[PDB]
Parts: structure tokens; sequence; C-alpha cells
């Protein structure tokens, strides 16, 4: 089966993406990005949903996990949602101000303050993205992050989470922690995942080189014909 | 139906691109070379050909077009082919010595030289990926091109070209140059794809913002559900 990593492992496979393989943030980001967005609308079809165009709040975090959520976002537009962004805390760099002009201009609104009841929340987003915290984070979560951390736990619709549910530790999860029903592994799974409770985990970052994998023994499954997804279990 | 654009219009939509919404040009050529490799393997399927896995020459050209080859060559090889590179002129710019790294450690092979005679190409590769120039060239073919060119020309195997088929008039076409079996349109076709005479005839590039869209009357069609690649006619 496929391995679950590390938070060291991940981190040296992060390191080595970006030294030894020469790939640029840039470009994994939209890879990882698409992955989700793809993963998004294979869970949750448009079709399926009450709501047309059907509507998603996307929770953008301080760092690279954030870069994925604004990708994600577009790309989501792309296909046919409708997404609304919060972004409270936004790195100042090239990269982010790319990233938020590109949505800015897919007339993709940036919310002012996070809804501050789950009600408001469920009533007009029928679906949550948590690109809040990814595989680097260390465990101090700090506000706005908690609240609004505490406000997703109380939510009807489900919450998707961009490689690992904010607020679980990388490895041992968090029981009182989010509950996300979609959880998309960038590249491999980390240890937490072992502990998803939810209906969809799926696998993305369809990027991983052959030498990379056989190293770390990461034994990815075969993703389908020109898929950037896999549906794990 | 769709539009067609002169050469003016591709380089407005293009600087729009990276100037009002700010795309970075390592973004949208890796969604570039993704769609190439993805429209590849939806008109040429692994399972289609006779060698496994099958082969493919990717010749890259000196500039945006042969990026896109080289994106285009490392995505292939995540989906099954086994592709080798001919890149006989590189700029001396981040941007593609990163490309070249990223695809040496995928270990995709680079040729020292194109074979000179077009049996020989065709014994050893199943298909050819001409990345040769792309919508910005000006009618000038120099060394070692035009050669190169004259091989894909005696060809059998198919030709599957990026953009534009190297050697025709971004407008005109050119009815003595190469006929490619495929062409993979990036963003919209240009006006030499009503000359167009192969079988397949794909859109990529699915990052058009809708009010640019809108703006240049690019009259888009539906990409089906999360694909990067629509077939046109
Ligand atoms: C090893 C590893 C890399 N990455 C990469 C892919 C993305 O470019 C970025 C995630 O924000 O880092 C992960 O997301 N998760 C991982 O576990
Ligand atoms: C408008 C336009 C943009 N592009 C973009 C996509 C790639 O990122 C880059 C080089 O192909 O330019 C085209 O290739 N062709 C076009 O006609």
């Amino acid at each position: 089966a496929v391995k679950y990593l590390s938070q060291e492992e991940a981190q040296a496979v992060d390191q080595e993406l970006f030294n030894e393989y020469q790939f640029s943030v840039d470009q994994l980001m939209e890879l990882a990005g698409l992955s989700c967005a793809t993963a998004i609308a294979k869970a949750y079809p448009p079709t399926s949903m009450s709501k047309s165009p059907p509507t998603v709040l996307v929770i953008c975090g301080p760092g690279n996990n954030g870069g994925d959520g604004l990708v994600c976002a577009r790309h989501l537009k792309l296909f046919g949602y409708q997404p609304t962004i919060y972004y409270p805390k936004r790195p100042n760099k090239p990269l982010f101000t790319g990233l938020v002009t590109q949505c800015q201009k897919m007339d993709i609104p940036f919310l002012g303050e996070m809804p501050p009841e789950p009600m408001m929340v469920d009533e007009l987003y029928e679906l949550v993205v948590d690109a809040i915290f990814g595989f680097s984070f260390k465990g101090d979560v700090r506000e706005p992050f908690h609240s609004i951390l505490s406000v997703l736990s109380g939510l009807t619709v489900p919450i998707a989470s961009i490689d690992i549910p904010s607020g679980w530790d990388v490895e041992k999860g968090n029981p009182s922690g989010i509950q996300p029903d979609l959880l998309i592994s960038l590249t491999a799974p980390k240890k937490s995942a072992t502990h998803f409770t939810g209906r969809y985990h799926y696998l993305g970052g369809r990027f991983v080189p052959p030498a990379l994998e056989k190293k770390y023994q990461l034994n990815l499954p075969s993703y389908p014909d020109t898929e950037c997804v896999y549906r794990l279990q």
C-alpha cells in the first residue's frame, strides 16, 4: 500500500523537489492547487449541488498551504463553482500578490471577515476548503486561526482539507479537531491521514519523479490515464 | 463558434495575462505543457500503440514553445510514455535550465543530434512532438531548424504540434511545410489553424479568465468536467 509520511520525511521530499529536482515553487503550487480543485469537483460535482453555480468558501492560511488554496479557488471557478476567499494573513511576496490579483480579476471575492457563526457559513457556502495549515505546521494555533477553526468545527456543510486538516498534529491527528469530509493528500499522505474519518481521501500532486518515489519507497498508486488525482482506499 | 486569433490579438491576450492578470510565466507554461501531454495521451493512448511503453521524440525550440515541450515531455513520462528530447538551442535563463534539470531527473534522455533520416525517426519513435516555434515566430527559419523541419516533413509517424505547426506562418499557414496529425492550440486557436489538415485539433491552456474571454470575444468552448483539453471539430 501507499506510504504515510512522517513530518521529517515530507520536509525532506519537499526539500529535494526544490533543490535536486529544481522545481519552482510557482510550478508545484500550481499543480497542487489544480489537484485540489480537481478532487473537489470530482467528489462534489456541480451537478450534485442545490445551488447553481455551487458556492464554496476557501480559507487560506499564512503560508504555502494558503497559496494552494488560492490556486484551488480559481481553478474551481474554471470548473464551474462560485468561490469566495477568506485570506486574513497574506505574506508580502510577489508569489502571493500575483495569486491574489489573479483571483481578484476572476471576480472572486476576498471577504473582509470570517462569518462568525457556523450557521451563517452553512447558509452562504455549500462547501468549505481548509487551506489554513500544511505539512510543516508545528502546533501553535494563534488568532485568528483558532477562531476560524472553532467556527469550522460547528459546520454542517462539508470541509475539504488540503494536505492535512488544519489544527491536526501532522502525525497524530486531533479527535477534538475539525473533521473534514474530504482530504487531499499532496504527493503522499502524512501519518495523520490514518486518523482521517471522512468519506473522501484523494491523492494529488502528480509530479513525483520515479527516482524520488523509489528512494523514499512511497509506493504511489497508479493514477488513471491523465488524471491528476487518485481516490484512495 | 470559437475565435481564431490574429498574431496581434494573440500577443495582446498573452500580454494581458502576464500584465493585468499577473500570471507568472511558470504557471501558464506548466498548465500549457500539461494540456499538451494530456491531448497527446488522449489522441494516442498508450494501449493504442504498438510498443510498450510507447516512444515519443520531443523537439524543443529556442524560446517559449520549446519550454512547453519540456513540460510536455515530463508529463508524458508520468502518463506512461517513454519520451526522448532533442533541444539543440537552449536559452541561458533559469526558466529553461530548471525545466531541463526536471526532465533529466525524470530520467528522460536528451539526444546529442537529430537522427538524419526520416526512416530512422519512424523506426525509433512512434510519435514526434513539434515544440520548435510558437505564436510569436516571424518568418525566419535558420539552422539547425530548417534541417530538422526537412526531416519532419518526410516522416510516416504522426507529428503533434504545440500551438502552431513550426514553419507555418502564424496566420497564413504554409502549403509546403510540415503537416501535423495533432495540433494543440493553447488558449485560443490562431488563424493558421484554419489550414490544419490533421485528424486531431485540441484546445488547451484552461486558464483563460471569463472577463478576458468576454473582452476578446474568444467564444471559448466548454471544457468538459475537470479536463484541461477540449477536442475541436
Ligand atoms: C512532500 C510534500 C510536498 N508538498 C509540496 C506540494 C506543494 O507545492 C506545496 C504544498 O503547499 O509543497 C506538499 O504539499 N506536501 C508534501 O507532503
Ligand atoms: C495567447 C497565447 C498565449 N500562450 C501562452 C501559453 C504559454 O504559457 C506561453 C507560451 O506558449 O504563452 C500561447 O502559447 N499561445 C497563445 O496564443
